[PDB]
């Protein structure tokens, strides 16, 4: 099946970002580009990564606005070339639907963020996570994001979304999540700092590929 | 901060030429412009510095920051380096995520606006239920600027009760979203208007008309005087 390792490229300058992604090109086929890089180098960086690496791109933009603005953000992001975009479910169904409509029109994918992996996630997001996942199912969402740091929550999310839904999980490495335990429930893991901060990113990526 | 005429333009057009033209047509009425991702993702972050260079207006980056602490810090640094005076941050992700933003703003001398409740229908599903707690979290963290819904003025008064009168509160949803400017300005310090102005056949006339409606509420310009006014409005509410 698919490669189970996704690189979160959150370096903030083009030279370092391109150099490091190039070094691990052999180990990953999907790169998640977020605002740290986009706000520092521009949306054109998406097209450049696709040209240089031939990878799929997930725009980790945590879309969380009203429907009208969400539609605009998705349209600009897919025109820039991203294959998928990560959307927050907490702002509600209408906001998620606006994203899905644009994705359906352009043949792209929406990933719904159900529960985040950081400590602060326990304050409000965790309590809404199961309902958000259910909302996703009701809306026809097929791609989800869940926390590597809480495997029991990942298990519960998997129960709600089913075996056919695709689940990716961040929080591996720097945040404390374990690749193996995470992959008992998620289809793929997201790894950022553990790879990109390393003196030898290729060796770091290779090591993760090894343990899984 | 003090917002001229209590009106903030939400400039969500997606091309530079139209955005600069409309803002230029209404600059005599406002001194605060809110720029979000529709414009930034289309024209680049350099658009913020261009607006500051051209108009001298205050710029609030409406980025709805909602990531983990580490990423939030990066987004705020990049945004403030680009010229934004303030940034809007979501509180649903928790206290550590908001704190990360506040620390950068404190270090760089900028401001953080905490979004407590959104104005769209979907806000009722999860946000509204967490809104009072998010506002209290903001108070506990030292947050001094907030965003609340013009579409639910009664929710705004409750929010105002939690944050006090010294906190600055702005509110979107007026115009296209159907929000009530009059009831909203009993509680918020300023309203945000996007489409009703930028999609108008004459943006300047649209802005002028809204300001006339605001001036008719007889809201004091002096902060101390409006504080007294707001205290009485809240007691009545
Ligand atoms: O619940 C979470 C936690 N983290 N991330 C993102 O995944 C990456 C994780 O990076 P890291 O491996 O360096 O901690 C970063 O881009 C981060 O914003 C999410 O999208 N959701
Ligand atoms: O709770 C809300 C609702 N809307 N907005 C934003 O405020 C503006 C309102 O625009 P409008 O006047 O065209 O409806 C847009 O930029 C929108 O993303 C918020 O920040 N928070």
């Amino acid at each position: 099946v698919m490669n189970r390792l996704i690189l979160a490229m959150d370096l903030m300058n083009r030279d370092d970002a391109l150099r490091v992604t190039g070094e691990v090109r052999e180990y990953i086929d999907t790169v998640k580009i977020g605002y740290p890089l986009v706000l520092s180098e521009g949306m054109d960086i998406i097209a450049e990564f696709r040209k240089r690496f031939g990878c799929r791109i997930i725009a980790n933009f945590k879309v969380a606005d009203i429907p009208e603005t969400n539609e605009k953000i998705c349209r600009a992001t897919f025109k820039a070339g991203a294959d998928a975009i990560i959307v927050h479910g907490f702002p509600g169904a209408d906001s998620v639907r606006a994203c899905l409509n644009v994705a359906e029109e352009m043949g792209r994918e929406v990933f719904l963020l159900t529960e985040m992996s950081h400590p602060g996630a326990e304050m409000f997001i965790q309590g809404a996570a199961d309902e958000i996942a259910r909302m996703g199912v009701d809306l026809g969402v097929k791609n989800y994001v869940g926390p590597s740091t809480r495997p029991e929550r990942l298990s519960r999310l998997r129960e709600i979304i089913g075996q056919d839904s695709f689940l990716i999980s961040p929080g591996v490495g720097a945040q404390g999540g374990d690749p193996g335990e995470t992959l008992r429930f998620a289809d793929a893991i997201i790894v950022g700092r553990s790879i990109y901060l390393a003196d030898n990113p290729a060796a770091a990526a290779a090591g993760i590929i090894e343990s899984i």
